[PDB]
Parts: structure tokens; C-alpha cells; sequence
DNA sequence: TAACCGCGTTC
DNA sequence: TCTTGAACGCGGTTA
């Protein structure tokens, strides 16, 4: 049966590898040993594994197997297979009857099962496991995964009845073979997974195809060249409007190979012959592309079909290639005659995305979303090339583009080339060696490893350490469709997560004095801690003895003056030092310490830990729980009776439902509790999770450290060596990109516990980790507090101010004349940390024959310091007694933007005015020589950007007000997916509909450019809001539904200077220029440096005192 | 006024 | 199907 297809599309993928380059190789027969230490002698094949698919073989029923595909060490290609029968596991609630159940599956299962064994394996949640007991298990094999399914179908039945009451008809008698089966295990891995981690084969590693199997080669490591392709294709473009790949045609399609460039195009279109050309950015990025003009568009998708076919990559990147250029061109050959995939090899796949056999598909766009660390604002090919190459790609309106194919068409061949350029360069420098390195780590190829959730790749990881150290995998998490407390349903339940606080606001700099009260208590325990925090700094932060250093009493005596200093004055104006402390990766570090893990936590080995359980329950009882239900049980549904709807679909029924009767006699839809619940975290557990954490945490260390060392560097290097400046600068981002890429994928670790499908879900341990960490914070807060000034709060940093005299950076001098560094602020608390957050309770095996445990004290939480900075400047909130958290600005003391965080600026989409205010504004902040001399340099500003506003925007040209004034927001999903909604996009979503049709809403992620406008007048601003568009339509349609719009049916003046509501925005930039500058400036003494924008009637009376 | 939502950040 | 988490700002509706 379904099989056909199957065996059918593996004689074509094999044709097509074959075409490609990739044939299988059978290797030699070897009668010799196998051993790995004698490979030279060995027979085979040495290759480079460059990706892996599952296949269906016949004989040399299909077969399961997996094809490898290698390049060689001669230049050439080739692929490999290895079969493998997929398996799964049967478990038994009687392991004194695994033979009964034993023989009663193989009958059962005689249509689809191959062979069948006994095994065992370790079970954490069985007791005395740690002892050496093990759970014996039922090891069900066969020929291929269809025939596994087949098996599933065939045992959940048994496995749903044994759930269900059996029934006896002879009531008055007071076990079957069938009611034995508990469970099945690891029946959901996908099977290319599992060759994958039982061969443990790897992409990116060298391996020799033998006989017996395949053999690292571990003398080789250095990745082999693949070849590489990255291509770009322009379309043309209905005005104002989506391309259509049924009606428009591919203009031209620009791409590059291995450094070498190209570029087809269609000259019905392109109407002119183009030349050779070069677009070299920067030397490191060189461009020479020749050209293939070609007559009809058929002849140029042959002609880019025919190149790859002799090209032979193995690598083919894009950027947004799966949802628009791919599908494209397969429309367009579908079209034309062509089928891409007898072409090329390439097809959808069941996501949709397009994939090939031989070669990979690295759509950057992918990396961009996941792994790029940028703002979903800065994630744009032109804002990356910035960001990641260092330089500007060539900007092209889209609107030009169906035009400028006759009027220049030379120009927009160099966009379209520049479009490419930067796409082939991204990939080889960022994307392909971070993602085909993660494979040699990670069971899964090129494609999956780009795609995959990090929650995923978490999984891949853990599932080789449990498979390795023969730990039975759990099934994954199922999470009840219904869940109570105190007799009231649960909309949602979770813990306490990170700690925020705003505690301060304004502008702070260097040169700007400020006052501090020093609690002297506060410096009698640090002078009570000095000697052992030193020590401590010497001993475990720099991993030292104090035997060998010999300045310690100098520096502890030059500490002890300073210190002592502030004790008598603890009252001071000074010079402030802006700094910053924050833990290295806070909850991995905060789970190995405390050693925890999903399986730990239980119900001495025991180590007691605190988490907040938060809940969010309807003020409904069971009560009227149970009424509103019967309810709904005698209504008709659309297709019905309510028993007849999926548990599923009731409950959501009745979800909606009790919203309504809880408001009614409660009033209130939802109540809020925190419940603080303590779990047992056993310490001597299996420890294959943390362990894992631990890995991948030093894994990151290593490129964080790497960024630290070259960002050090680059302080050494000279001003005049620009090169060594360039190259150092140019390994920082590059560390820096590595050491962020494996951030996501490390916290992930965390999160992965709380994920949906977690095979380790552990709301308490998620819980504990987020507690801890909330604890550690606040302590450090607290004694900042009394020797200075703290200003924001988050999770696990802390930016304060501290006076110029408070201790800070000093130097030990060693035997060996090396030097430790030593910040004195960081290793107080970190000395503190150490003395009350330290697991003393942490136990590991010493002898696993035994059984021996030797307990012992862990702790590996580090606050590490940037700083000092030039300028931090917080803005405060427009409610009183209030504050803004997650948004700042800071700068370092070159002038040069430290960081800016939370900001419109940041984000994707958002008022462009705002953007443009605060683009300008933050900078001034650096100016004047006293406080209110920079509240007045930025007032200038302020004003200044009021004018064009006050003035109706009569200052500014037509075509640069549009987009000092536009605002534009994404939309999740299409528009028909959001009734009963009213926002700005949602309109802007209809009204782009009904003037341009409805193809326009048909896809979701739609970016809403909308003006809102002052007619109708006291409307809601929803309601009020223009798609951009329409001011670049014909008169008439303009007018139509502008008056529509504006519902002023006689409304001739058609000029969006007069329907902006510049009302709206003046508002919208004073509340911009309020929170960030004006309120604070108050906060600070400093009386309304614009007084154009008036003060809340809160800080007017406390101003009036 | 306060609760609640969608989006997109900071952790 | 596949799928890391919680805390937060902001403009907007809604009770
Ligand atoms: N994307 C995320 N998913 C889950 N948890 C996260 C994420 N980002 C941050 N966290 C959590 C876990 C971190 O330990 C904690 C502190 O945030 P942050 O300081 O940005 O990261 P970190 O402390 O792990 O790394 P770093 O060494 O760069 O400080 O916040
Ligand atoms: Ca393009
Ligand atoms: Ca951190």
C-alpha cells in the first residue's frame, strides 16, 4: 500500500542523487578486524558527511534505512547507506510475566513485527534504581517505520481499554495477558534521529564507509569545502500590491557561487542586454558577476536550472527562500512546462518549505529569526548586512522595481546583484559554520538543525546523553484539558518568574556629580568580609593560591583606606561610576549549582528548595461548574450534542461559558493567587540532564571568552593599524554572534521543562530556578543599596551608581610576574553569593561499582562587571510614584552608544516620528557641562521636533512627511482570524482589502502602514486609520473612500497634510518627550526644560508642593 | 479606573 | 504537525 509511494520516490530521489553526483558506495568486504585504531588498513571509502535523509530500500516490503551523502577527499561525492529496523519498547506492569505478554504480541503482531527480544534499561522514576535496578522491557523490531506505525494502531486499543474498566458479567466472581501492557516507550522518534544517536554518526564529521560500519576519522576535523550557491529573484509587481506567481513573471534572478557571480535575465522583460559587472562592497567581500541575458523567462529558468545541474551544490542559501523565490520559480515552471524536481531535485515538503536530497536549503532567514540574537526590527537583509558585514546594501523601492526593469534597467540589475552579495556572505561567514558545526553535536542534517525549535535541539541533546548512559526515554508531556483548584477551573497556572524593579530615573554621567548616604553598617561587614572575599577572589575567581601572590595586604590595606574613608563621610557629593553587574548565565549556572534537573525533584539525599506557584482561576465554583455544563448539553450544535463533541471542543464550550456567568454574580473573570510551595530536589540523582546543561554552558564560555579576549585585543591593538583594528573588531562580532547563537539554545535548558511535548517537564523545577535567582538579585540589591545607588533591576542585572571613591579595579602581582584582575565591587557580592547560595548538599558517584556517593559544596554563580560608562539615562513613567522598566540608554566614554533597550527605535514597526525623536534626542543627553545645561541641550531638540508638528507639517516635503508619519505593525495572522477584534491594523487590514482587493488580507504577517486621520471627529482612533496607500492611488479612488473613511461625503481636498490628526501625534511625541525628558528632568530638581509639553497634574501639585 | 489584548521587546 | 520560559511597555478596547 502507502509503501508504493515510498519505495516509488526513493528510486527517483536515488536517480536524481545519482545525477548529482551522489551514487551509493558499497565498500570493500573486509575479513579483517575492526578496530578504529587500524582504519589506514581497513577497506573503504573517507568522506566528508555533509547530510543524512531516511529512505526505503529494496533487497540489494522496502526496507528502512538512512543515506548519507559524503564528499570525498579527491574532490568528488558520493552517498552510503546504512539499515537499521526501527524499534520501539513494550512496558510491563508484571516483570514476572514479561514472557506471557511476550508471547501473546508476537501473535498478535505477526503481520507487522520482525523479530523481538527482552532488553532492560534504567528508569528514574522507578525506585532503587540507583542501586543498579532496572526496568525490563519488551524490545519490539521490524522491517521499516510503515510497518512500526502499523504496530502503534494496533496496540493502543489494547492500551485504551486497560485504562478502561474491564467488565465482568459474572458478578459474583471476585490476570489477562493483554492487561499487562502498562505502556509503550519511545515509539515518537523520528527514525533518521534514532540511526543517528545508536550509530552516533554526525554531519560534519569525517568518517571511512566500511563494511562493518562507519569509522570517525578523528585525524582530519577540519570541515571540508562545500560547494555553495545563494541566489535572489526579483519579480515583477501589480502596483501597490503582492507579486503573484500566476499572473507576474520572474524579472531576473541573481546569485553566487563559491565567490563567483551571476545574473539572468529575462529580456522581455529587462528590455535591455546587461554586461559584466562588478559589486565588490568591501575588499573581503569580492563580486565579479557575469551575465546570461536570456529572451523568454522559460530559457531563463532552464538556464538557472541547467547551471546548478553542472554546478553540483551542495549547499544552496537564501534569504526568504521558502516562502516566496522558492515557491516562485515552481509556480512559474509549473507554468512554463517544467518540473522543477525532475530539474533539480528540489520539492515541498509537508511544512511546505522546499527541500533536496543532496543539497541542503539555508534559508538565513531562519538563522535571522532564531539565532541572529537581533530584534525582529533589525532582522532585514539591509539592517543585517549593517550589523553582520559591515557595510550598506543598495536600496531599491519595491514599487520601482516592475518599473525601473525599462527606465534603468542596469540599475536595478545592481540591486538585485547587491541583494545577492549579501545573502552569499551572511551564510559562509555566520550561518554555515555555526549551523553545520552544531551538527557534529546535534542527530540531525543541515536542514533540521536550521529550523528546528531551540526547545527542540535541547531534546536532540538530551536524548543522546540518556540513550548513551541507557536511560529510558519518558513519553512526552500531556497536559490535562482540565485543571482545578479549590473547586474553580483554571484559565492558567505558572510560577513566579525573573524580578524587575525601576528604582530610579534621569540622566547620570561621569562628569556630573550626584549624592550618595553610605549606611556604615554596611561598610563594617565588608571590612568584616574584605580579607576572606579576597582570598575568595584569589582562590576560586582566578583559580590561584594567596601563596603566590604577593601584593594581597597592599591591596586589602589600599581597600581598607578607601573604605574606611566612606564610613566617617557618609554623607558625600560626588562623581558618580556607572557600572553594571550581572551573573553569567544565571538559571543554567543557578541548575548545576543545586543540582537541578526535571528528575530530581521528588516527594540525606534531599535538598528542600522554594518556588511561587501563581494561578489564574474563575471565581466560579463547582456549582455552578456543573450547571452551565448541562446547559450546553441540551443545545443543538452546528457540527450535534454536546457528548457527541471532542472532550476538547466541550470544554472550550464551557470555557467560554463560565467567562460570562462568573462576571455576572463574582464580577470579576479571573482571580490571581500566589501559593509558595517547597519541592525535594534529590541529590543524588542521575545526573545526564544537568550534566548535559553544564556542557552546553562551558560549550558557550568558550566563544563568550573568546569575545572578551579580542575585545581586548583590540584595546592593545594601535589607532593607526587599521587592518589589525578591522580584523580584531571583525572577530569580536564574530564571537559575539557564536557566543549569542548558543545563548538562546543554552536558556533553553530551562525553558524546555515547560515546554508542550516535553519528555522532562517539571513545573517546580522551572519554578525553583526562577525563586533562586529572584533571591540572589534582591541580596545584591539590598547592599548596593546601602553603599549606593541602584537604578534598574533585571532578573540578573543591576545598573547603579557608586562614588568615585568607593574601591574599585586593583591588580595582583604574582611570583611568576602575571597579574589578576580584581574589581572590588564585583567580588564583594560575589564572595556573598558564594556564602549564602552554595549547595553543600551536592553528591556524585565515586565508585559506580559500589554504589559510593561523596557529597560535597558546589557553586558556580558569578556576577561579572561591565563599566564604568560615560551616561545612563532612564526614562520615568507618566503615572505618579511610577516607573518605566526594560528601557535605557547607555554610553561609553568614547561617546560611542553603549546600549539601547526596550526603546521604540528597537522595535519593528512603530511610529516613525517617535523613532526619529528618540534616534535624535538620546545623543544630545552627552552634551552641556551641568545637569540642566543638558536638560536644556535636549529641550533644544525637543522643541525643535514640536515645531514641525505645531506647524502642521507644512516644513517638510510631501514625499519625506509619509514617512516621518507612517506607522507600521505586523500582524500575526490574516485578518479574517481576528473578529470580534478592533485595532489600527485590523482596519488598516480591511480597508487595504476593500481598495486592493482581498489577495491582499489572504496572508498573514501583513504590515499595516497606516496614517490615522482627524475626521470623523471624536471617533475612536481604531476607527480612523488610513492605509498609506491610498494616497498613492488615482484621484478618484482616493477620494471614494477617503470620504468613505472620513465620512465627509462632500470632501474634495485630497492632501494628507489636511486629514492627518497631527492632534494625535502631537500628543503621542509629547508623552515621547514626557517619559524622557520632562518627568524626569523633575525627578532630578530640574524645573520643565519644555514647557511647550505640560507636566501631569500629580507632578504640578508635588512641584507645588 | 482597572482589566484585558496583541505585539515585541528584556531578561 | 511542531512547539523554550516569564516580565514588561504601550496603545488601544472594554467592564
Ligand atoms: N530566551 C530566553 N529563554 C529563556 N530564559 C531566558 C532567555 N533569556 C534569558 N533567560 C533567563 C535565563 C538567564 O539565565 C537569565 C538571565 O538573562 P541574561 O543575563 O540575558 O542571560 P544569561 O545570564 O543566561 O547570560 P549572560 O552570561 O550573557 O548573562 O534570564
Ligand atoms: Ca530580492
Ligand atoms: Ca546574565
Amino acid at each position: 500500500a502507502l509503501s508504493a509511494q515510498q519505495l516509488l520516490n526513493a528510486s527517483k530521489i536515488d536517480d536524481i542523487d545519482s545525477m548529482m553526483g551522489f551514487e551509493r558506495y558499497v565498500p570493500p568486504q573486509y575479513n579483517g578486524r575492526f578496530d578504529a585504531k587500524d582504519i589506514d588498513q581497513i577497506p573503504g571509502r573517507v568522506g566528508w558527511l555533509t547530510n543524512m535523509h531516511a529512505t526505503l530500500v529494496s533487497q540489494e516490503q522496502g526496507i528502512s534505512g538512512v543515506d548519507f551523502y559524503f564528499l570525498d577527499e579527491e574532490g568528488g561525492s558520493f552517498k552510503s547507506t546504512v539499515v537499521y529496523d526501527p524499534y520501539f519498547f513494550i512496558a510491563c506492569n508484571d516483570e514476572s510475566r514479561v514472557n506471557d505478554v511476550e508471547e501473546l504480541v508476537k501473535k498478535y503482531l505477526e503481520s507487522c513485527l520482525k523479530s523481538l527480544q527482552i532488553i532492560r534499561k534504567e528508569d528514574l522514576t522507578m525506585d532503587n534504581h540507583l542501586l543498579g535496578l532496572q526496568k525490563t522491557l519488551i524490545k519490539l523490531s521490524f522491517v521499516n517505520s510503515n510497518q512500526l506505525f502499523e504496530a502503534r494502531k494496533l496496540l493502543r486499543p489494547i492500551l485504551q481499554d486497560n485504562a478502561n474498566n474491564n467488565v465482568q458479567r459474572n458478578i459474583y466472581n471476585v490476570v489477562d495477558a493483554k492487561h499487562l501492557i502498562e505502556d509503550i516507550r519511545e515509539y515518537d522518534v523520528p527514525y533518521h534521529v534514532r540511526v543517528s544517536i545508536d550509530k552516533d554518526i554526525r554531519v560534519g564529521k569525517w568518517y571511512k564507509v566500511t563494511q562493518q560500519g562507519f569509522i570517525e576519522d578523528t585525524r582530519k576535523i577540519a570541515f571540508a569545502d562545500p560547494v555553495v550557491m545563494a541566489f535572489d529573484i526579483e519579480t515583477t509587481k501589480p502596483p501597490l500590491k503582492f507579486p503573484d506567481s500566476a499572473v507576474d513573471q520572474i524579472m531576473m534572478i541573481s546569485y553566487m557561487i563559491d565567490g563567483e557571480g551571476f545574473l539572468i535575465t529575462n529580456r522581455e522583460i529587462i528590455s535591455e542586454d546587461i554586461e559584466d559587472f562588478e559589486y565588490t562592497p568591501k575588499p573581503e567581500y569580492p563580486g565579479f558577476f557575469t551575465i546570461f541575458n536570456e529572451n523568454d523567462e522559460v530559457a531563463l529558468l532552464q538556464r538557472f536550472f541547467e547551471h546548478i545541474r553542472d554546478v553540483r551544490p551542495t549547499v544552496i542559501s537564501t534569504f526568504n527562500g521558502d516562502f516566496f523565490d522558492w515557491p516562485f520559480i515552481h509556480n512559474r515552471s509549473k507554468i512554463h512546462g517544467l518540473d522543477m524536481f525532475d530539474e533539480i531535485g528540489f520539492a515541498p515538503d509537508a511544512e511546505g518549505e522546499y527541500k533536496s536530497s543532496y543539497c541542503s536549503h539555508m534559508d538565513c532567514f531562519r538563522w535571522l529569526k532564531r539565532d541572529s540574537y537581533l530584534p525582529q526590527g533589525s532582522q532585514g537583509l539591509k539592517a543585517v548586512t549593517q550589523s553582520k558585514l559591515g557595510y550598506n546594501p543598495i536600496e531599491l523601492d519595491p514599487e520601482l522595481m516592475t518599473p525601473y526593469a525599462f527606465e534603468k534597467p542596469q540599475h536595478l540589475s545592481e540591486y538585485s546583484v547587491s541583494d545577492a552579495v549579501a545573502t552569499y556572505y551572511l551564510y559562509m561567514k555566520y550561518v554555515h559554520p555555526f549551523i553545520f558545526s552544531l551538527c557534529t553535536i546535534i542527530p540531525l542534517n543541515p536542514d533540521e538543525t536550521l529550523r528546528k525549535g531551540t526547545g527542540t535541539l535541547c531534546e536532540m541533546l538530551l536524548m543522546v546523553q540518556a540513550y548513551q548512559h541507557n536511560i529510558l526515554l519518558p513519553n512526552k508531556h500531556t497536559d490535562p484539558i482540565e485543571r482545578f483548584y479549590d473547586g474553580h477551573l483554571l484559565e492558567s497556572e505558572t510560577y513566579v518568574g525573573g524580578h524587575v524593579e525601576s528604582l530610579e530615573a534621569g540622566v547620570f554621567r561621569s562628569d556630573l556629580k550626584n549624592e550618595f548616604k553610605i549606611d556604615p553598617s554596611a561598610i563594617d561587614e565588608l571590612l568584616q568580609e574584605l580579607p576572606e572575599a579576597l582570598k575568595f577572589s584569589v582562590e576560586v575567581e582566578n583559580k590561584s593560591s594567596v601563596d603566590k601572590v604577593t601584593n594581597f595586604e597592599e591591596i586589602k590595606n589600599q581597600i581598607t583606606q578607601k573604605l574606611l574613608e566612606l564610613k566617617e563621610n557618609n554623607i558625600r557629593n560626588e562623581l558618580p561610576l556607572i557600572y553594571h553587574v550581572d551573573v553569567a548565565s544565571m538559571y543554567p549556572n543557578i541548575m548545576t549549582t543545586n543540582r537541578l534537573q526535571p528528575d530530581s525533584i521528588k516527594a540525606t539525599c534531599a535538598r528542600k528548595l522554594k518556588w511561587a506557584w501563581r494561578g489564574e482561576f474563575f471565581p466560579s465554583k463547582m456549582d455552578e461548574y456543573n450547571m452551565i455544563k448541562r446547559a450546553l448539553q441540551n443545545e443543538t450544535f452546528p457540527n450535534l450534542t454536546f457528548d457527541e463533541l471532542s472532550y476538547a471542543d466541550q470544554v472550550i464550550h464551557i470555557k467560554k461559558r463560565l467567562t460570562e456567568y462568573s462576571r455576572k454574580v463574582y464580577h470579576r473573570v479571573k482571580v490571581s493567587e500566589i501559593v509558595e510551595r517547597e519541592a525535594i530536589v534529590c541529590q543524588r540523582e542521575n545526573p545526564f540532564y544537568v550534566d548535559t546543561v553544564k556542557s552546553f554552558r562551558d560549550r558557550r564560555y568558550e566563544f563568550k571568552g573568546l569575545a572578551k579576549t579580542w575585545k581586548g585585543n583590540l584595546s592593545k591593538i594601535d589607532p593607526s593599524d587599521k587592518h589589525a583594528r578591522d580584523e580584531a573588531k571583525k572577530m569580536i562580532v564574530l564571537y559575539d554572534s557564536l557566543q549569542l547563537a548558543h545563548k538562546v539554545i543554552l536558556n533553553s535548558f530551562y525553558g524546555y521543562v515547560m515546554r508542550k511535548g516535553s519528555r522532562w517537564y517539571s513545573m517546580e523545577m522551572a519554578g525553583i530556578t526562577c525563586l533562586t535567582g529572584a533571591t540572589i538579585i534582591q541580596m545584591a540589591r539590598a547592599l548596593v543599596e546601602r553603599v549606593g545607588r541602584p537604578l534598574e533591576l533585571d532578573t540578573d542585572g543591576i545598573w547603579c551608581i557608586l562614588p568615585k571613591s568607593f574601591p574599585e579595579t586593583y591588580f595582583f602581582t604574582l611570583e611568576n610576574g602575571k597579574k589578576l584582575y580584581l574589581s572590588y565591587p564585583c567580588s564583594m557580592l560575589n564572595y556573598r553569593v558564594h556564602q549564602k547560595f552554595t549547595n553543600h548538599q551536592y553528591q556524585e558517584l565515586k565508585d559506580p561499582l559500589n554504589y559510593i556517593y561523596e557529597t560535597h559544596s558546589e557553586n558556580t554563580i558569578f556576577f561579572e562587571v561591565d563599566g564604568p560608562y560615560k551616561a545612563m539615562i532612564l526614562p520615568s513613567s507618566k503615572e505618579e510614584g511610577k516607573g518605566i522598566k526594560k528601557r535605557y540608554a547607555v554610553f561609553n566614554e568614547d561617546g560611542s552608544l553603549a546600549e539601547l533597550k526596550g526603546f521604540e527605535l528597537k522595535r519593528r514597526g512603530e511610529l516613525q516620528l517617535i523613532k526619529n525623536f528618540q534616534s535624535d534626542i538620546f545623543k544630545v543627553f552627552l552634551e552641556g557641562d551641568t545637569l540642566e545645561g543638558c536638560y536644556s541641550a535636549v529641550a533644544s531638540v525637543c522643541n525643535r521636533w514640536l515645531d514641525v508638528l505645531d506647524s502642521h507639517g507644512l516644513m517638510l516635503e510631501d514625499e519625506d512627511l509619509v514617512s516621518l508619519i507612517c506607522e507600521n505593525r505586523s500582524m500575526s495572522k490574516t485578518l479574517k482570524e481576528y473578529e470580534g477584534q478592533k485595532s489600527t491594523s485590523i482596519t488598516t487590514a480591511r480597508r487595504l482589502g476593500d481598495f486592493l482587493g482581498e489577495d491582499m488580507v489572504k496572508d498573514k504577517g501583513l504590515q499595516c502602514k497606516y496614517i490615522i486621520s482627524s475626521k470623523p471627529f471624536n471617533a475612536p482612533v481604531t476607527e480612523r486609520a488610513i492605509p498609506v496607500a491610498i494616497f498613492s492611488a488615482d484621484i478618484p479612488i482616493k477620494r471614494s473612500f477617503l470620504r468613505r473613511w472620513t465620512l465627509d461625503p462632500s470632501l474634495e481636498d485630497l492632501d494628507i497634510r489636511t486629514i492627518i490628526d497631527w492632534g494625535y501625534y502631537r500628543e503621542r511625541l509629547g508623552s515621547a518627550i514626557q517619559k524622557i525628558i520632562t518627568i524626569p528632568a523633575a525627578l532630578q530638581g530640574v524645573s520643565n526644560p519644555v514647557p511647550r509639553v505640560e507636566h501631569p497634574d500629580w507632578l504640578k501639585r508635588k512641584i507645588a508642593t
